C-alpha cells in the first residue's frame, strides 16, 4: 500500500515526538516517491538535520530546505525541480502534506503541514499526504511560529525514515 513515513522533531534540542505521514502514491506517485527517498536519505541527501524554516501560527508548517534552511533551497531527487503532478488531493484541513513551491512546476524538496484548512492553494500546491499520527507534535512545532513566520525556537528533523 501507500508508503508511511516519519520525521521525529526537536526544538532547541527537545524531542518533540513523531509525525507519521501517510503518502498517497496512489493518487501522485512521483510526488510520493521523492518525499519518502528525501525521508530515508537513500540519494545520499535528505531531510535529516535540517529545519521547520517559516511557521505559522494557524496556518501551516513548512519544512525541507535542507541546503540552505530558509525557503530559497531544497532539491528533488529527480533535479532541482519538477512539475506538478496533479491537483486532485485538496488542501481539506489540519494535517495535509502538500507540497510548496515557487509558483507552477517548481517543486523540489521544501513541504508543509497544515494546520487549518487552506482551500486557497488548491490548484497552487500539489497535495500528497497527510498526518497519521503526531498532530500533537505539529501543533506543538506550530506553537513555535510567528505571524512573520520565524520561529521562536530551532525546530530540527533530527531523524526521519520509512516505516512501511
Ligand atoms: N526550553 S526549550 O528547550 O526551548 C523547550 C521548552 C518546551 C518545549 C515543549 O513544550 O515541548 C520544547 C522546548
Ligand atoms: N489563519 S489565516 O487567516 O487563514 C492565515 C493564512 C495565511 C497567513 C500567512 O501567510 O501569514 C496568515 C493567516
Amino acid at each position: 500500500g501507500n508508503p508511511l513515513v516519519y520525521l521525529d522533531v526537536d526544538a532547541n534540542g527537545k524531542p518533540l515526538g513523531r509525525v507519521v505521514l501517510e503518502l498517497k502514491a496512489d493518487v501522485v506517485p512521483k510526488t510520493a516517491e521523492n518525499f519518502r527517498a528525501l525521508c530515508t536519505g537513500e540519494k545520499g541527501f535528505g531531510y535529516k538535520g535540517s529545519t521547520f524554516h517559516r511557521v505559522i501560527p494557524s496556518f501551516m508548517c513548512q519544512a525541507g530546505d535542507f541546503t540552505n534552511h530558509n525557503g530559497t533551497g531544497g532539491k528533488s531527487i529527480y533535479g532541482s525541480r519538477f512539475p506538478d503532478e496533479n491537483f486532485t488531493l485538496k488542501h481539506v484541513g489540519p494535517g495535509v502534506l502538500s507540497m510548496a513551491n515557487a509558483g507552477p512546476n517548481t517543486n523540489g524538496s521544501q513541504f508543509f503541514i497544515c494546520t487549518i484548512k487552506t482551500d486557497w492553494l488548491d490548484g497552487k500546491h500539489v497535495v500528497f499526504g497527510h498526518v497519521i499520527e503526531g498532530m500533537d507534535v505539529v501543533k506543538k512545532i506550530e506553537s513555535f511560529g510567528s505571524k512573520s513566520g520565524r520561529t521562536s525556537k530551532k525546530i530540527v528533523i533530527t531523524d526521519c525514515g520509512q516505516l512501511s
